This record gives structure tokens, sequence and C-alpha cells, in this order.
């Protein structure tokens, strides 16, 4: 189902010390997606490199995964149509610098090192971020009130 | 006579259901555009299909009426340069998937049926919507006391 | 029946001149409580002596009538469980200088005179005042799609 | 760091406060004010989990209701550290009770029924210790040290 | 004149690197009282050993006046009726434990020690602090153009 | 602290920006997105002062017009820091002509004409040099370390 369409969407180290968690969140839920999965951690040196597993031989590989580790992350899913595409455009470009006000990296960020925040650049990379970093069990599903009024 | 261009904005029964009323307000008067009409209200099927002339011979026509009659309504009009083209520009793209993150359509909604929100497309088009869901007697005139730094 | 209880608000001239309406609205719409009527006009002379005739004996009566008739206002009906007391609540106390922060007059204005704001003081006063400035016809009902999430 | 400062709390998102999309708002709350986020999971709580938090309240004669809404639907469960955490978060909060809640606060903007309230909050220091425990385990703790650590706290 | 009263606002070093300059000028503009000095600075020992020339020899002095000294602070003055009881209100309890919800303190700090912001118990007090903190002329007199809509 | 991250830029919210309320706002967005305040200050702008800052357009037929409006009202005059303040500063305020800015930058938001578009910030590197130079004097502008540093570059 298209409206069942699900994304994974990651607040970094930086966006959880400079106080945007709850901002981040609002944008998510304003919008009309739903939340599935939820959860503040501290990613373990294994699972980034895992994560960054297509950048393991890059010279930039060792103090990636450092920083990712140096502070607790916000790991989140969120379910609606076309979610990956729209969540994209939602947080802006992954360069800050390009990134367009009324975007997340737009509006909080200033530097690509520190871009607070990562989203599924496609279906393929959603599928696989959210088994990487989440549990089955820990998806939660529930029918919005408001479904019959965000979709036809 | 350019600053007192007139633009109808309808907030649609899914914008009001998802308690955006107050939101929709506050983008139009923190911009300097001035409020002239607006008024709740259940629309009838005879004034919808009026409303929507342009689509009568189209395959959506009975079900977006059905649709648009289904829940009240907020109509409104609003005075200000280039009130039309920038209205427009300000609820963003008619499919909320084209819509930037700013617009109106961009941050609150997902699907192009359950798009929130109507603005004039053209001063020609202003004008028959302000005149088929307004009556004279319900516009009115005032001078914002904001006027002289809004305009020269 | 009690969370049926409806109550009058007015948004004073002031209020509008300030570009306030939005923010207002907003306010009851966070709340939980459902709007019912809505309409933007200027109020003639005949109506605010008959709204304010417990005052008319008062020295303050002439410049107060001819001060809400001075600019247009707008005028609403709200709909909720004990919206009548906990709506003045919201709009904080009469006379905004004891009027506490977190509330509308409290955030958004300084003389009494100049308070922006309306709310009726009981019930007896919310079915004469809904009855004065709207017609029946004026008043929509409607089930927000909340409202298993607000009420039991 | 000091000890007094570094005090926890439990708070919860209600199932009617997931639904009505106010978790961002919620939280955002906490953020600004200074206090540290140490756990966050969004779940849905088991009938189990439930009975054991409701313990004290399981031979009142609406207590199989209580059980049942609150499975119903998917919470946010969070842990909060400051100073005083448990008592200025209630504060925030605002009365159990959304009809004596004042504007400002969380249930005096945004709820209005006291079985629809949107939220919970630990009444003690004593129920903090045991809701945290119950809802959390200590490996979803997170302890890490705020930039802005010296300018909160002296 | 009773409008025309005056008070003075500092932004702490701590308010200032915890980004809450924005936030504060903006509840102080929305509520209607009007700017009218400004300035971003380091105070000098001497200046806030004058400025807390009361508690000179308090064993606490010496802290105090390094501290206030760490960091930039924004002084300000603002213009309107009863400002200085109703500003101290609006910042909410000195301690901000018994600060409550919806004021400055309340929404945005923790413990006294770090309480952001100061401003004048009295108008005494803000007469001495203006006069101390800021030159006459760098205060700025101007109309609002929403004079009459806050004024009688 | 590196060379680049240090760039400054002068940004000046015009009299009607000051009339209708928008300097929390304002300050508030550059704040937000991580920006440090340099300078900031409240003024009534001399006719020399904006003689000399208007300089290049004073043969112009509308030039004594702009600057008895530009010292009509007060303005308030900031200083910037950060990685590209001058470039994506210009990007936040939007385009010069409200018409074609759009939503969710300052002019977007708040103005609709080119006259009375709320707001002024220096257009490269070397008009920010002088533009600074000539509203802020050298003590004005204040030298600190944001708590935040290392959360906002690397």
């Amino acid at each position: 189902m298209a409206n069942c369409e699900r994304t994974f969407i990651a607040i970094k180290p930086d966006g959880v010390q400079r106080g945007l968690v709850g901002e981040i969140i609002k944008r998510f839920e304003q919008k009309g997606f739903r939340l599935v999965g939820l959860k503040f951690m501290q990613a373990s040196e294994d699972l980034l490199k895992e994560h960054y597993v297509d950048l393991k031989d890059r010279p930039f590989f060792a103090g990636l995964v450092k920083y990712m580790h140096s502070g607790p992350v916000v790991a989140m899913v969120w379910e609606g149509l076309n979610v990956v595409k729209t969540g994209r455009v939602m947080l802006g470009e992954t360069n800050p610098a390009d990134s367009k006000p009324g975007t997340i990296r737009g509006d909080f960020c200033i530097q690509v090192g520190r871009n607070i925040i990562h989203g599924s650049d496609s279906v393929e990379s959603a599928e696989k971020e959210i088994g990487l970093w989440f549990h089955p069990e820990e998806l939660v599903d529930y029918t919005s009130c408001a479904q019959n009024w965000i979709y036809e």
C-alpha cells in the first residue's frame, strides 16, 4: 500500500545536543505523517560501521563513525504516502548551505559535518535502515483519528 | 488601486477538522494582508457546483463536490498588493507533494484530494468567487494602523 | 449535554487591528474546543447597546459602545465541556494588568479599555449573546475526528 | 556535576496525546526548559505492565476500563533529568484534572477532560524510582553531558 | 505620564548563550510594550560592582560579579503602562523554581544562579539602572503605529 | 576555531520592521540557525550616516525620499558571525523584492512591498566589511565562544 510507505529518520548527536528533538517531531506530526518507531539511544560502533558500510574504505570513515558514537541519537520510523521522498524534502539538502528556509536543515543548522539529521534516500535504503536500527516488535501499528481527512 | 486587490481563500473541510484555521489566518495576518471577509459555513451543493463550473465535465466532479459538502468550510477574503498571485505562493502547489516547506500545503498536508485549502488562481476568478460566496454587505472596509509601514 | 456547552467569544477592534485573530483561534483549536460560529463584521450601535444592556447606566457606556463600533470585530461560538468557565480562564482577567502570562490578555495587551477580547461570563449570558450575534442557521453542527480522544 | 541536579522523573504521553499530535510540542517544552533527555521510546503498553503501574487502583470499579483504554493506543515513555524534575515537571504538566490546569501548562493549553488528560508525570521521587524501573531497562537510559550545562547550573 | 513609564531589562550571559534573545524580545513586543533602548555588551567589573552595590559586603559578591562579566549581556529599556511591575510578572519569580509556566523564567530556565534575565523591581530602581547602563542619547523616542489600539 | 567559520555580516531591521514588531522574530531566526551575535544596537540613523551608506545611489531621483524615510524611524543594527553568514543570511532574508521572496524567508513571511521590505543584509563580504565599519565602532563588537560551537562546526 502506497499510503503505508515507511522511512527511517535519525536525529544526530548535534540535533539532540542543540535541543531540536521536539521541533523535528512537530514538523512530521503537523504534516500528517504517522509515528511508528521512536528510540533514544547511543549507537554502537558495530551498528554505525554497518550503517555506513558503503563508505568503509573512504578516508573519512573513522572520523564519521567516531562522531556518530560521541553522543546519543533519536532513531525514528515515520509512515505515509511518499514519506521517503517528502521526508527528504522536509529535511532539505544534505549540505545545510544548499538547504532552503522552511526546511529542518535550512532553519536549524549551518555546516554539513554538523547537519543534525538523516533520512532514508530511497525505499530500498529505508527497508535496510529500519531493519538495522529497529526490531520488528519495536514498530507500533495504529490508525490515526484523522486518517480519513489526511487520505482519500 | 493595485494595493486594493482582493482574493478568495477557503479552508477546506479537512483543514477545519485537523485544527488549522488559526494557523492559516496567522500566515496572512503576519504577511501584512488585510482581512475583508470571514465566515464559518457548510457550503450547499448548488454553491459548490457553481464554484467548480470549469470542472463540471471532469470524472472527479461529483465526488469532489460531495467531499467539499461533507464538512464545514471557512470562507475568506483578503486584500493587498498582488494578493491573488502571492496568496497562491503562500498556499503552495495544488498538489502537496510539489509544495515546498514553508508553504501552507507543504507544512500541513500530504494528498491532493485532501489539500486543506483553496485560493483564487486569477483576478478574474477572485472577483467571481468573492461575489459567489459573499454578499457585498459581508465585506468590511477599514484601514490598518500599519498601512504606512506596509505600503509606500 | 455537558460536553455540548457553548460560549460566545468576540475579538475586539484592537484585536483585529493588531493582527491577533489567527493566534486567538489557534488557542481554542489546540485546547480541543469545537468551532461552531465565526464571522467578520462591523457591529451596529443597536446590537452593541443590547449586548451591553447591564451597563447602560454606567458613565462609560457611550464611549464603550462607540469604540466597539469604531472597527470590525470577529464574532465566534465555541463548543466544549465547561467552555464558558475555561474560556474565561484562557482569556485571563478582564483587566490585562491582573491577567497571567499564558492567557490571551496576559500575553498580548496592556490596558483594560483595549483588552482585545470578550468572553461570556455565564451559561445564561452565553445563550443570550449567541442568539443576539448569530442566526440559528449560521451555527454549524459537525463531529470532530478527535472527539473520542478528547472526551470519554 | 552535582547529584541534586541529576534527579530523574518519568513522563508518559498518553494515547490521546499521541493521537492528537502533541508529542513534539511536549518534548520541546522540556527541552527549552533546560531538562535533559535520558529515556525515550514509542510503545504499546501491555496489560501486565499497566496492571502493575496502576497496582494501587486494582480494586476500583473502573480499573478494567482504565487498563483497556491505556492499552488501546500507543504511548511515549520518557525519562528526563534535572534539578527537581519531578516537582517542576508536575508544574509544567499542570493539575491532573485539566479543568483546574492553568494556561501555559501542557494540560491547560491542550486538553479538557480528566479521562483524556494527554499526559502523566511522577508525583514524587519515590514514584519516579518505581516508574522508571518498571517502564525502562537500565540499558535504555542514556547518560550524556549537555553542552549548555555550565549555563543551566552553576 | 503613566503610559510613558520605563523599565530596565537585561538578558544575562546564560540567556545569550542558550539562544533566548529573540524569544524574550518577542514576549515584550507582542505584549504591546515599546522598545526604547537595546545594546549588546560585555559588562565591565566597575559597572557590575555599581549595579550590585547593595550587596558588596555579602560573601557571594565576588562570584556574582565574576559570572556577570564572564559573558556578553543584552541590555534593554522598554516603555509602557506599569511596565516595571508587569515586566516582573512576565519574567516570573526571580527563583525559576517558583516561576509559573507561561513566564520567561518558567518556560526557559531551572536554577536561580542561572536565571537568564533581570528586570527592575521598582520605578526607583528603573531610573537608577537605566541611567547606569544607558547614555541618554542611546534612548530612542518614537510613536508606535498601534498606539491608539494599545492605549485609550 | 577556523577563520572561515568566523565570517561576519551586517543585518539591519528597517523602521517598518521595528514598527510592525518583528525584531524578536528576526533575531530568533538567526539564533536558531546557529549564527552567533556579535553586534546589536537600537538607533535612529542620522542623515549623514544614511548618505554614506547609500553613497552609490546619491545621484538617483528618489535619493532624498530614501534618506528621509530611513531617518523617520529607529532601526536595529546587527552583526552576526558564522560560516558564510553573508551568503546564507541573504538566503534567510529572501529576495530584496518581497514579491519574489519565498515562504520560509523573513521577507516572504512578513512583508509585501519593496519600499517596505523590513530588513537589509550585506550583499557581499566586501560590503559587509564596509557596512560593519560604518555602523559599528570596534568596541561595540563583542567576541565570545558559543557553548554549542563543537556541535555547530567540526
